[PDB]
Formats: structure tokens, C-alpha cells, sequence
């Protein structure tokens, strides 16, 4: 499998003179894919949520808290595979389950693969809802502030 220093994870949300963008320091992920048996595949993340780092540190501090990514209660967000469907040209739609603050959604992301020597890169952004996760709540509810649609983004380079 991976290797975090090589691999990024990020997170670009708006309002709107954007993208801001943070990315995770810290997650692990594993990954078992053969191109010629794709849909036999899986992969899994597990993202340290309070690593996320914006280039604040009030920033970081607030997005930790309780309303955004409680993660006191919360420290860990996942994603584990069950599905892996080809889409041609090195595309593949990875399905699986993601949880955030505790709130589980099946999601299907597509994902460019590279073989290239002994290294393999899978690369793709998956949008989602922030409101769908419950990921800033309370007085940050309001999507004229911080808008609800977030594109994680990631670059996972195995060995
Ligand atoms: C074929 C094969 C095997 C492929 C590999 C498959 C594979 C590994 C796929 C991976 C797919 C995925 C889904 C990877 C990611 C995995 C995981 C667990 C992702 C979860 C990451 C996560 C916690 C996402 C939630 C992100 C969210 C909602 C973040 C909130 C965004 C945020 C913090 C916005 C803050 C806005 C900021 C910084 C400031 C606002 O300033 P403000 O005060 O309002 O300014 P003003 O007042 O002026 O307006």
C-alpha cells in the first residue's frame, strides 16, 4: 500500500472569493488493486480529522470545534470500499461508505489510476454536502456564509 508524505488528501469549500482550501496531515490508507481483476479491488482511508490544516491557526481551531468537525467526539472520518466498477481509460467508479461526524453515506467516486514501475497513483475529488454530515452546524448552517458543497480531493501514491 501507500504513503502519506507522498499523498494528499484536501478539502476545497467556498464562500465565495474561493476555493479555500485545507488539506489532512494526517490519515493511513490501504489499498489492493490489480487492473486486470479491478472489480475484485478495495481500498480504505482513515483520515485524523484534527489534522486538518488551512494555514490558520484560529482557522484550524474553530473547524475542530464542536459546530464543524467535533473532533473531541469525532476524531477519525472513513472510507471503505465495497464496489469497484470500471469506467474505461484507467477510470474506475469506487463505491463505498463514508462516515463523517458519525453519519454514515454510501458514496461512488470516480478514480484515475497510473501504474508507473512499482508505484501506483489513484487520483479523483468526490463533492459532497457538508450539511449532509452535519459538518458546520448552528449559526454555520447558513450556506451564504460557507457554501454547503465541499470537493475532497485526493493523490494516493502506493509504494
Ligand atoms: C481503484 C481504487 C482501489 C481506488 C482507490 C479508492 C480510494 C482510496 C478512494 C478515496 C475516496 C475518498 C472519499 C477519500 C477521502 C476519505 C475521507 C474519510 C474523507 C473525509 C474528509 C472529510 C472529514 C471531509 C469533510 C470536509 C468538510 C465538510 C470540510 C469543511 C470545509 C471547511 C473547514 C470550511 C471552512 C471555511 C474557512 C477556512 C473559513 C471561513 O472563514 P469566514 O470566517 O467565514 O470568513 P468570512 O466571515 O469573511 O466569510
Amino acid at each position: 500500500d501507500v504513503d502519506l508524505a507522498k499523498s494528499k488528501v484536501s478539502a476545497v469549500s467556498k464562500q465565495m472569493n474561493v476555493p479555500t482550501e485545507g488539506a489532512f496531515k494526517k490519515f493511513s490508507a490501504q489499498v489492493k488493486f490489480d487492473p486486470a481483476k479491478a472489480a475484485q479491488g478495495s481500498a480504505q482511508m482513515t483520515i485524523d480529522v484534527a489534522s486538518f490544516d488551512l494555514g490558520d491557526k484560529m482557522y484550524n481551531d474553530q473547524v475542530a470545534g464542536k459546530d464543524w468537525f467535533d473532533a473531541k467526539t469525532y476524531p477519525q472520518a472513513t472510507f471503505v470500499s465495497s464496489a469497484i466498477a470500471p469506467a474505461g481509460g484507467n477510470k474506475y467508479n469506487v463505491t463505498g461508505k463514508l462516515t463523517i461526524k458519525g453519519k454514515a453515506e454510501t458514496v461512488t467516486v470516480p478514480v484515475t489510476v497510473a501504474q508507473n514501475g512499482a508505484t501506483q497513483t489513484f487520483d479523483g475529488v468526490l463533492p459532497i454536502k457538508r450539511s449532509a454530515f452535519n459538518v458546520g452546524t448552528g449559526e454555520w448552517k447558513d450556506t451564504s456564509i460557507v457554501a454547503d458543497e465541499v470537493q475532497i480531493k485526493f493523490h494516493l501514491v502506493a509504494t
